[PDB]
């Protein structure tokens, strides 16, 4: 789903408030999601046993990944007057991470819905129905382009994914 | 392994070698660890010895308590995107045209939209570099403090070309 003009600005200027603090953001993000998910730590070799909360918020490269984070999402936040750029951002972002880091899209999936519940926690006074929608709205696309981008790269999604175990006695 | 006089130019040269981009790289790489706090550490440094420059911000201009200038939204973006930028050309600078399209795209904006006195870059790269040697001061032998002269002197060079092309 497409955002609308309104949308857009709405997100646009919310975000705005966000990267004004883009490091304390970005890793109150990262920091919920791994606690959450410890299975995504495999791909950060240097934070990868940390299960502190506050031993991962001091972690240099938890961190430089909270600021990268912050700078690409920045950058699509920015152009969403400007689908192709936001289409070439988020097809950059999502065949680095397919080809180079080889992060299962799921991660995506989640990661993703981690921002959308720490914006609704941030802005919870100033977050009716539209300006709901239009982050929801926003989630769909990022998750969209990216998986996109996977596909482009022969990165073939299974149903069960591609982590869930066997079952002993299947059904069809 | 060049020539002495091969050496003496890669002495006074714009580009870094490898040895000095690895040291600039590993250095900044823990600056950009913490982005926010050490982009609005320089910025409000920047801010708070150079007062002309804050003419261009048109929200936090007017302001003279550094603890308010600290907190104004547009200073704190502002120093999350210096910091972006920055550290889009210290991983890039193995490749000079990468390196020059930053910071083109950095210089005309400046130039055209922002109108800034290019001078200010000379000035604000000189605040970085304090910094750095404030969080390095051990690590930092002749050849350490020469490859961050010749980074400010490259990001100056590029900005002042830019500036040029589209004739300020
Ligand atoms: C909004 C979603 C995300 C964005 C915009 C994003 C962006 C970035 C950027 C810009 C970089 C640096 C350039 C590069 O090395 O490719 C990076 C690196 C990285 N990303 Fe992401 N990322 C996101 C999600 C994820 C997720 C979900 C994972 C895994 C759970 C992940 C794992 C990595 C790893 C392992 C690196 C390399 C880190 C290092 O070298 O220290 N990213 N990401
Ligand atoms: C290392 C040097 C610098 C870098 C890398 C840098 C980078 C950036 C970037 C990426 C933006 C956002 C995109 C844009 O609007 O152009 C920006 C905006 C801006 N910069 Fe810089 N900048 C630097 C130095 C300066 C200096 C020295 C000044 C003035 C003293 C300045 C004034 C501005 C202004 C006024 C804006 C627009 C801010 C706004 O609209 O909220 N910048 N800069």
């Amino acid at each position: 789903e497409e955002l609308s003009e309104a949308e857009r600005k709405a997100v646009q200027a919310m975000w705005a408030r966000l990267y004004a603090n883009c490091e304390d953001v970005g890793v109150a993000i990262l920091v919920r999601f791994f606690v959450n998910f410890p299975s995504a730590k495999q791909y950060f070799s240097q934070f990868k046993h940390m299960e502190d909360p506050l031993e991962m918020e001091r972690s240099p490269q938890l961190r430089k990944h909270a600021c990268r984070v912050m700078g690409a999402l920045n950058t699509v936040v920015e152009n969403l007057h400007d689908p192709d750029k936001v289409s070439s951002v988020l097809a950059l972002v999502g065949k680095a991470h397919a080809l180079k880091h080889k992060v299962e899209p799921v991660y995506f999936k989640i990661l993703s819905g981690v921002i959308l519940e720490v914006v609704a926690e941030e802005f919870a006074s100033d977050f009716p129905p539209e300006t709901q929608r239009a982050w929801a709205k926003l989630r769909g696309l990022i998750y969209s382009h990216v998986t996109a981008a996977y596909k482009e790269v022969g990165w073939v999604q299974q149903v069960p994914n591609a982590t869930t175990p066997p079952a002993t006695l299947p059904s069809s």
